[PDB]
């Protein structure tokens, strides 16, 4: 059995029912090498796929690319090949003053500022994680020594106007998004990223377990350019955490 | 010193309470209060019956909401004006999944916003989700009771009849929006219908208040067989014992 | 035959009534019923208190709705199942036009649908409008009482607080949708805010039921946000006199 | 001094504060001639304008054309010239089986299946007549001896798909409108026409008094295209009614 | 053999025409027809004046639409019933960009759907775009006339006044939706406002009909100068010369 | 200057003001090698960037990844670095029986079944190409000897439910998209892809020139699995066409 984009077969996954799904293809090997017997399976487009073993059980690691549309393809095709649980790891920009660079966030629900979520459920449906996955992610994050925040994430189909960035080619933000960062701040929203609304809505409406954990790389109330050593430490911690969360899900 | 407009209570009446248990039915308020220590009647106006009690030495409010988001929104707002920050919704519910049995408990992880009042706090994109600590406490209390507990999505409707795709009605009509909707939600894994959680969860999650919802299952629309009086009585009693234990877990 | 699910009454209990007066507050049910002949208590459950009475020799029902469209929709549906076809709503309201005074009466000619339950009966395009006969009877009854009467559009909100653009609240915030909305409605000639007419009028106008709404003004929102208590009793008393006389005109 | 489209001045109206607004420019003179001293004022595009006198008071008669957009121009420009009350007469298709050709409908509210109404008020706002105008129209219609219905009207920006007609070039109706006639019928809606949502919303949100009376020329439970044999008498009856309603509105 | 309900013409009346030129103003119909061979008046009913003529030996229809999408939609449908497949809209227009000068021509490449009738043919997601051959023919005809031609997006409004963000009106009010909208469109590069293209282009593009729009600019919302009478006369004449030449290119 | 995702500077582009933007990073080198002096600039995530020279002028080639979100980042960042004209090439699935595998499509407008377009303009705004770019693409495609179709494209945030595919993990399509392929077919829509609505809306509302040309790899009325030699030939012709369209756009 084959799929249209990922370039892997059911047999290639060696019975895996859990996937770790970072955004960046270059991070796939970095996650896989935290586990046993990592093996490269395929690379096509933004999709790099490895298998590995965790406590004797097969796990797949597959990049999503940026955004809900490319994420939706990876999740669907992995589900066709038997995957049922999806652990998203990535980076994020915090919007609350009390959330520091280097902290971790586990999303309890997403503001659906995307389009692909609507291809699975109407807007009324909540973009919420599986409770076991969120619970595992919180525990793994705390156990790493991180400062961890549970809360709502704004999930945008753009990096620029949908996150109310003005330092752009046009310097304009469409009416819908003018004032939106302050609005989300006042509503207690923690952070922005670009895939969770799609992932969580798709999975919660399709009988798949999903959750999202992220390391804070910037705070929008502070500066846009991360410090390199701090960012490296955050990224390394994030992938250690997601692997430990996977271990908890497989127990 | 103010007395809130609908609930008819003052901040002093609450004796420092920062947590409320919020059932729908005014007649259930005294029953819940009497599970705790030193229950005291505070007021009854309209659908709002208000008691205070003590739980491990700390003051707790019990306040009914009435049916629906609009009346719930008033109770939550007025209690928040008087210092309440945590809201635990309890009740009983039907279920729409064949695997969910009478006597099981549901703790809502998110709600389908089939209401109107949620939109008065946040646009539709915003998730109707509980506070994680409250949901965690509710799951623990429910599981410790010995019940089978389901974590998942609840469809929260502004109507009992067409928004829950009921056809046994005066007109027998369901508007286009809701035709086929029960099967749609079933296929999406939604556990149950109720009528307040979308408003409650959206209001609180967007206003700096902690909220969650737990419910005992008293009927299942997919199932033919009828539950006996004993099982229903036990389920109602367990639901309120569970919410009180969840309140205990929330106390600091 | 059947007992309806929430109201706890049967068709036989209504003694042939085809008209209901539907106040919000359960405590006001007896007060309306006693303005008519042979009032009898039928049932009380949750926010629903139900009496029967007789008006010019014809049976009438008085049934509270609770606050908001969701609880109203249940009462209207269940009364319609038992043969009620005409629904007269009485309540209180906040005026938003400077010339409308406390104690005046408003008869709604159409409602701004700032609710959710109306959408469970008809899409947003559908007008939340009263039955013309009911509105005509309410105008006449209100005028014949010596009241100052206004006919016009009502903004009907699922919340008391943000959807009526109140800021003296726990968060002190109003969601984008509702920021500037009071001024917008004022400029459009809207008379008043309340919380049930959009649901009631849309439900009934799309379901073969006759409905209308009359309300007593208890606050002018150009003046302040929270209603005064000193003028509320007199306003409430005249309102219920008016609705009973409107019912008499409908039974003729 | 002279409004942009209608080609008349305030002085031309001789103090009129009430207008009768039929759709067809050819019916303007007919309505004006039911009153005293009719005077032709202007004709441009779909806008033919007369004045006349009714019980000694100046009245305007001004055609609207078909649809909310052209209606909105006429109402605005008449309002700029001092008109405050607008009485709309036209033809309509009934959708209830009991409503017959030649009956008269007075709209109590309109289903807003237009676009121009949204240029005055958001969709939540009711497309409702002024109560005094509706009262006058009911009284005039009933006093005439006509069979009169009060109720909801579906007001469509199209004659064809928005009234769920299939005897058309494509023979198709967009998803929104598929099954719509039966839905409106089940909801008790009386009839279809094409201007009331715009007129009533515009006026109710702008401090103008408006209402609509219509003569039934077809029953849509019977067929799609109106029979010609009964057009003339229905139209004649309708305009006598609207003139009597105008008489009732004069102060 | 039928006579269409509004236009009052039969298929035989059109003498095989498969292309129509569709101005807004009935008085412009004869003026366009006389640029062609053997013009003949067919009918005038309401805002619909219909002529036939011959262009390079092929029959052409000229039919006015009236103002707005609703009346336009009737004319297009009824002509399509009688075999017309290509529709060329002409007129004159204002502009909202400083670089678009009086006497210039605009050929619409897409329309902002600020109408209602387009939604009766396709949901809002669908693009209001012309047939590429028609747009290409219109550009060429416009260039060949010596005019400066602009290709771009047109904002197509169901109103002349608030939907074009005009405040010089009876109320002086523009609903929230349209407040700030002219600057919004200007900053997005939109060239002009008119009142029929969104309906026409959406209807035709979703119905297997070829359509496009060309216009003369009669006002610029950004220039204080008042255009000279001769310039306006020249522009009107040029616009209809251009649309006839575009029809010639479509028939070749 | 520098950008957040693409890893290139303005200097790296050597004055280029036109970009060719395929979806698949592997296609970038292929396109660049059709031109003179191709130079690899960077590869990060789904973004591979080359420069080349066409008739002596610098051209950039930059992949977008799948979907509007990742496309929107590339377009913004290239615009920050001076690019003003964007020529999209890719593959597509036809939905019309008369549009054969191997044909080419030049989009005249897109059905906005995405989310990112709404981050630039409200839904009313048309997802429309620049007329010069569309003209150049039609000319290049026809001059190649291809069979070329001009028309409307449905641009979806998903490959699966938003293109009404049922051979999936759940086998379900959300109500919004049930019956949608037939609806688009009846409306004359030619094809499905996943980036044009975002690209065209973004550019048309931001002062950037854009257009889209695509080779038909599948017909949804036929089979899902393409024949390899046919697909190879279609892909090769598509990139030759887009380079010739670029030549036509140079000033
Ligand atoms: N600010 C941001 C940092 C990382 N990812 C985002 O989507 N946004
Ligand atoms: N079926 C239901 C039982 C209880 N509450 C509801 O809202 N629905
Ligand atoms: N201001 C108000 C008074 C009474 N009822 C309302 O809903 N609002
Ligand atoms: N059926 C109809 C007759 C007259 N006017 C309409 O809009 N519809
Ligand atoms: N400003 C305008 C001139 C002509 N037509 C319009 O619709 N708008
Ligand atoms: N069927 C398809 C082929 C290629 N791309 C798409 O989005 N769809
Ligand atoms: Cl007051
Ligand atoms: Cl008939
Ligand atoms: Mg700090
Ligand atoms: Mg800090
Ligand atoms: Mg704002
Ligand atoms: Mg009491
Ligand atoms: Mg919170
Ligand atoms: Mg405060
Ligand atoms: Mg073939
Ligand atoms: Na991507
Ligand atoms: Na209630
Ligand atoms: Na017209």
């Amino acid at each position: 059995k084959t799929v249209f984009h990922l370039g892997v077969t059911e047999a290639d996954l060696n019975g895996a029912t859990l996937a770790i799904i970072p955004g960046d293809p270059a991070r796939v090997q970095k996650i896989a090498e935290l586990m046993d017997n990592p093996v490269f399976l395929a690379s096509h487009r933004e999709y790099t796929v490895y298998r590995a073993e965790l406590d004797g059980q097969s796990v797949v690691v597959c990049s999503t690319g940026i955004g809900g549309p490319s994420t939706s393809i990876a999740v669907e095709e992995l589900a066709q090949l038997g995957v049922r649980t999806f652990l998203r790891v990535g980076t994020t920009g915090a919007i609350q003053p009390h959330v520091n660079v280097g902290d971790m966030i586990v999303t309890t629900g997403s503001v659906r500022l995307d389009g692909a979520s609507l291809h699975f459920a109407p807007m009324e449906f909540p973009a919420v994680p599986d409770f076991d996955v969120a619970t595992a992610m919180k525990a793994a994050a705390q156990e790493s020594g991180a400062t961890v925040h549970m809360g709502v994430t704004a999930s945008s189909d753009t990096f620029y106007p949908g996150q109310e960035r003005y330092d752009t080619f046009t310097g304009r933000v469409v009416r819908r998004f003018q004032g939106s960062m302050k609005e989300w701040q006042d509503m207690g929203v923690l952070n922005f990223e670009m895939e969770s609304a799609t992932l969580l809505t798709m999975c919660a409406s399709s009988g798949l377990k999903a959750g999202c954990v992220a390391g804070v790389i910037i705070n929008r109330t502070q500066k846009e350019i991360p410090d390199h050593a701090t960012l490296k430490e955050t990224e390394a911690r994030s992938i250690k955490v997601v692997v430990e969360a996977a271990r908890k899900m497989l127990k």
